[PDB]
């Protein structure tokens, strides 16, 4: 139920081992760097970020050129840690400051799947950009909690 | 050190997406909403704050860890009674570090491994809780079990709350 949306989930690869290596200072500078970051890149593409995961975001778009540009382009300035990103779009309820729903449970789901440095995106996201956007062929996969399989498709 | 000493608490409900699923997104949003009234609720009965949301889930800080244990016993009563949804909560406390509207750092992480390893209707806490509540007169645990945690070297202790 609720309006239609497109969410992207970002993640950072093992966190948890990053922040015992290089302890908790070091680790508060960087998330703070990081965070500035993905809002500045998140602005430029007209999104909004909805919800902190501590070492990941959770973030609404209107499109989903929107969506994966500013994924595009978030891989590429991290290239200047490696980062998951998935994108699924559907109905989901925009309720007080939050994102709730089975959409915004697939959509973590999808982030999920995808390894560091990859943006992965579901068929409904991949179906709507059929404007200077390529992917690869899909994988099908579980996702934990849905029923049956899902194809998930890279960027490239 | 940086960071301010805390003892943080995790709920997490079990399966929360397949619960979803089964029950539709407006059935959803009534139930969490309520789940979070009610954590809320109990949570500053123990003058506790809820500091994050994880959608099935949150984060909560107390000063004191009878405080944390207190509340965890009293919502595993609350969800007893109210039965349906099974919620797993985890207990540890050290210094972390507040950044806008949560906090950050190792023990944050721990803390989240503990819930993590936690049973629906469980409430685990680490070593440390579980020595610095020693002395209580009502707050029992078990003999506790080892575990290793992801993100983190060597094993771990962990104790349920009896
Ligand atoms: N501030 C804040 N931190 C959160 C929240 N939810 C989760 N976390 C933190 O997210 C971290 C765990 O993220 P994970 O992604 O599971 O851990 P990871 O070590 O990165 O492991 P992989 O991603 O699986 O490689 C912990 O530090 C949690 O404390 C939140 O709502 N707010
Ligand atoms: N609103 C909101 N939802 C979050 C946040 N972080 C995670 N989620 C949601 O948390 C849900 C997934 O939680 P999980 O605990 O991994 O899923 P689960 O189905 O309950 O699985 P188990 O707990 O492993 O049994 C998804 O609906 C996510 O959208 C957050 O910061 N805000
Ligand atoms: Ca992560
Ligand atoms: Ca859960």
């Amino acid at each position: 139920m609720g309006s239609r949306v497109v969410i992207l989930f970002t993640d950072i690869e093992e966190s948890t081992a990053l922040n015992e290596r290089i302890g908790d200072r070091a680790w508060v500078k960087l998330i703070s760097s990081h965070d500035k970051l993905v809002s500045d890149l998140v602005r430029r593409q007209s999104g909004h970020v909805v919800e902190s995961q501590g070492d990941g975001f959770m973030v609404a778009f209107a499109r989903p050129e929107q969506a994966v540009r500013c994924g595009i382009e978030l891989q590429r300035a991290l290239r200047r840690i490696r980062v998951r990103i998935g994108i699924h779009m559907g109905r989901s309820v925009r309720r007080g400051d939050g994102l709730f729903g089975r959409n915004v449970a697939m959509a973590y789901r999808v982030a999920a799947q995808a390894a560091g440095g990859e943006i992965l995106v579901s068929q409904p996201v991949r179906d709507a950009l059929s404007d200077g956007i390529r992917f690869d062929d899909g994988r099908e996969v579980e996702l934990k909690g849905f029923s049956g399989t899902y194809r998930l498709f890279a960027v490239l």
